């Protein structure tokens, strides 16, 4: 069947011809004339899709940490886990201070013009919800970051209670919990299934509304992600096994296997057998790599940085606006810090992508947002692509690191 055929070819080989097939047609139909019937019939296309990826950024958000958060064995995380805790805490300060410097080197977003500030010990008190039903109905994301952190952990103190009822009630709540995050596993599905057409339509008619200085700031923005992301590889993983005595170099030669391998399947928890296996031809030992990779998949603030950082700054400069560098500090360490837990999930990029709307701060209704806000959903999977590569080399790093400090 044609429906058949075409779910059962693969997503990342489809949302590019998509990509490819819309920018074409935006061109010859931008340059044509025909560029009011594009707004009118290719557009809510989609703006169908940018709804479909705001609907599930808040049950992800909510039932993911809720069900990892309740995972956390305190006697599991006594040598090991504090090692590798501040190991991702030392590498997100590198990859948040390197995705800013790679942004503002790089100009994205500086001639696609379309045409106030909380003080800080304001935002670390709205952190704190007043309502947590109320945190959940708005946007919040940071409020219910905070109360599904202290959900989670307020139920493994009831499953070793000495009780029974209450350790039952607990266990059922956290499997309902647990459900609702996997049916939201299952949607994400779907939705990048619908993705190609989504991704056609929306740089169609941006294209087409704006001509090819798009395409020219759009080389722009993948530049800006790979050229800082590479850079980061060899500034920060190239040196942190250098100090550590083991040679980078053949470490290169080993994990590229696992490189290649995170780069097409564009998950970091799909290609994890193909990490622990590197991991084992490494010479490093079954516990060790065992314990560091799983949570290395689920918390790793190195690609998310990276982007976010020159995300914003695109979306800050293509609005007309202009930004500093403590102005902007101060909203890539909120993003960065509202995808907390959430990066290893299959619906990664709908938070990182619907961070970017609440660190500008203006709604889906004005024209200009809309228009650029769908610049950067056209290319996450591009981006999306070298993120995954960069999670999985520093899960790497940070793991061989650790092991040659315990052996």
């Amino acid at each position: 069947g044609l429906y058949r055929k075409y779910i059962e070819y693969p997503v990342l080989q489809k949302i590019l011809i998509g990509l490819i097939l819309g920018a074409i047609v935006g061109l010859i139909l931008g340059h044509y004339g025909y560029a009011h019937a594009v707004h009118t019939y290719v557009k809510p296309f989609g703006d169908l899709f940018v709804r479909l990826l705001c609907m599930l950024v808040m049950p992800i958000v909510f039932a993911s940490l809720v069900v990892g958060a309740a995972s956390i064995s305190p006697a599991r995380l006594g040598r090991v886990g504090v090692k590798i805790v501040v190991y991702y805490l030392l590498t997100s300060a590198f990859a948040v201070t390197l995705g800013i410097i790679m942004a503002r080197l790089f100009n994205p977003g500086a001639g696609i013009h379309l045409a106030q500030a909380p003080p800080l010990v304001h935002i670390l008190l709205d952190i704190v919800p007043t309502n947590p039903f109320g945190a959940l109905a708005n946007g919040q994301v940071l409020p219910t970051i905070f109360f599904a952190i202290i959900l989670g952990i307020a139920i493994t103190y009831l499953m070793n209670s000495e009780n029974e009822k209450v350790r039952k009630s607990a266990e059922t709540l956290l499997d309902a919990i647990n459900g609702l995050a996997e049916a939201m596993y299952k949607i994400v599905n779907g939705v990048m299934q619908y993705a190609p057409i989504g991704v056609f339509a929306l740089i169609a008619y941006v294209m087409a509304e704006q001509g090819v200085h798009v395409v020219g700031e759009l080389a722009k923005v993948t530049a800006a992600v790979y050229v800082g992301l590479t850079l980061q590889i060899l500034l920060v993983y190239f040196v942190l096994l250098k100090i550590y005595g083991i040679d980078p170099i053949s470490f290169i030669k080993h994990a590229k296997d696992a490189m290649l391998t995170a780069f097409v399947t564009r998950s970091s928890s799909g290609t994890l057998p193909v990490t622990m296996r590197v991991a084992k031809e490494m010479g490093i030992s079954e516990g060790i790599y065992s314990f560091t990779l799983p949570l290395g998949a689920t918390i790793n603030m190195d690609g998310t940085a990276l982007y976010q950082g020159v995300a914003t700054f695109f979306i800050a400069n293509a609005l007309g606006s202009h930004l500093t560098v403590g102005q902007q500090l101060t909203i890539v360490l909120t993003a960065v810090l509202a995808s907390i837990g959430t990066a290893g999930v299959p619906g990664a990029g709908a938070i990182m992508l619907c961070m970017v709307l609440h660190s500008v701060g203006l709604p889906l209704t004005d024209p200009n947002v809309a228009a650029a806000y769908a610049m950067i959903l056209g290319i996450d999977a591009i981006l999306d692509m070298g993120r995954t590569m960069v999670n999985v080399t520093g899960d790497l790093t940070g793991t061989a690191i650790v092991a040659k400090t315990e052996g």
